[PDB]
């Protein structure tokens, strides 16, 4: 079982549920994704930013526990430095930076055994170009976070790693050197690597998926 | 002329002091580092957390503008990430994070040309070790903005650098491989460095301090 | 119909990634350096659960050798599709005890050795292809009489990050799994988080994913699979 | 009455980096590898400037070359405190357009050459003793044909980190300076937020810190002097 907070997060759904897992989507369309997981023969609103626990106890719930969590929800507004309101910014803090948090406080108690959790960053946190000031700040603390959190859940086989995709007119395609643009299945797949039995042995990583500008 | 928010933020005011720069001391002892500078031959109550506006005011009144900020202003509780409440959470946050975020913003706007502006981190950030989760996650938000503030400055002749030193009974002393301990003058001269006529070219580093331990 | 090489390929870990990508469907080239017969084993065992496998024996520190290889192979089976570099060594000394030869040998094999695959296959790889270089977690924890092993592979995932850029319209990836130590035992077997020792097949496994489907849009990068460790 | 080599150290940023040095109140030695001219430039300067320095050819790929580079300091002067590696070479080629010839020219001088005075400076460097290691900020650019000679530079900074905790027990901090490019011209002159070009002096400064008074608490480090370029 996999709760997957937050394109991208339909695509890390979706995936989950074809590899086999009863994915509890998480919205603040939801449906959408559900119907198409189970029409393809695959098996929960709650603001990331107390809702998080009822979000798990949901689950445990339904299913009986929580193996898999994927901190997908975040948002990115763009603004300098300069020109950056306490409004815009400590949203952007709330949602990306508190909000895993917050996922990642319940999933420190309840998650299962053999358990996997994969935070989704950015490679801006790597090219910082301007503007992505507070959206890189706010990642960054979620990448500090999986490295501390992985060594911190020792000894109950769980694994803490993150994802930073990089943008998923045609310039943008021929942007990396692979000279396409990326998917929501690119990532899907990055994600479902780290969930699956080839990233049983990945730990405390983050995995920049970008087709190579970075 | 310098701003110098928040031991570490004595040394800092005391030795940029020696320099030559007015020294803006900033507390939320204040006076006692004052005289000493004073005393010395050398030449203001916010919480970096409005009151930031009133702060750079306070000194381009005084003083006519200012040339040079140094962040030091911080908090550092240490929970694990299972056991961490919103309130020692949102805290290291809003100090560490949002004030620093603050001072920038405002930094942003009013600093002259050929500036320096030197936030404080923590080797910590790269330690990732137990407990110090939330605190190196928002430390890593300060260097992720220091890279982004240091090229959105682009035009403005002004550095944007960090500085994260380590630890400043003996064990801690042998801790680092020339096997003694930081003093707060270590981390002073790093940022004296920056601040200094040979930290001129240096522009958007994070400097760690701490003897070698990484 | 997919073809790849895997240099160092006769034990632990290049063993490992030798079984694995013929199982995914590779026709492997198992490529050793000394004596052929744990190489031969290898080979035996891919073929025994129905994969195909060559041996091929080269020193990758040389030049004409390893453009036998990348021929031997085109030759063999039409072309290089995947290239892993497994082949090191790695004596530990600190660099105030460290001989020429033994400085020498480390940088041959590890650097020069990789540095001649990659530029062989920038020339013959495939489009669609995939090349995986092995480097260390050293890189990053950087002990005391690992520092020539740790110079070499830094100067590997240099390779990795410039090639990814370098092969630019080709559809080619470039990256590279770092391995952590794999097979005071209970101590380093409590070395990571998981509190397990890592396995020739949890590498095998960062490995078969770059290689696979669901790595086609990793690459400029160093995959660190240590267990938690760095 | 304190003594460096400054390795590299006829032209632009080893030439500042001597000044300053001697400037700072060292003797400095102006290593050079080929015609002494500029050297004696550099030597002359400095006296007129009322500081102390010495010239000293060596090629410092070469074992016993440096070796004979440190006796004949400690000869003259009785010791040494700071070592300051600047020599290197940068030919441009992709990977796949290396010649063995030019991989074995920029590893042997970049790598090996810095190898030899770090394991010869292990042994003799005075306690309270300053390294610094010249990198350059490629090791994070990483653009296409830099390959080489950032892979050979990534080692020299593996080796700074590992060395600094090797000398644990000594007083002895190991750095590197990477310095981004220094003297379309205004591309490149605005290329630095800061959109000035650096000059061989910034550098100096980088270093004459790190080997200075306010330098001591930093080791194992890589500080990049290249104007906020990454």
């Amino acid at each position: 079982v996999a709760i997957v907070t937050g394109g991208i997060g339909a695509a890390i759904a979706a995936r989950l549920a074809s590899d086999g897992f009863t994915v509890v989507i998480n919205y603040a369309a939801a449906e959408e994704v559900a119907g198409k997981i189970e029409a393809a023969g695959g098996k929960a609103q709650a603001d990331v930013s107390a809702a998080v626990r009822r979000l798990f106890a949901t689950a445990e719930e339904a299913f009986g526990g929580v193996d898999v969590l994927v901190n997908n929800a975040g948002i990115m507004p763009l603004t300098t430095i300069a020109e950056t309101g306490d409004a815009v910014f400590d949203r952007v803090i709330a949602v990306n930076l508190k909000g895993t948090f917050n996922t990642l406080r319940e999933a420190a108690q309840r998650l299962r055994v053999g358990g996997r959790i994969i935070n989704m960053s950015t490679s801006q946190v790597g090219l910082l170009h301007p503007s992505y000031g507070i959206y890189a700040a706010a990642k960054a603390g979620v990448e500090a976070m999986t490295h501390v959190l992985s060594k911190e859940l020792r000894g109950r086989d769980i694994t803490v790693n993150a994802v930073a995709p990089g943008p998923t007119r045609d310039r943008f395609a021929k942007l990396a050197p692979l000279e396409r643009l990326g998917t929501p299945q690119d990532i899907a797949g990055a994600v479902a690597f780290l969930a699956g039995p080839d990233g049983a042995w990945v730990n405390g990583q983050v995995l920049r998926a970008n087709g190579g500008i970075i």
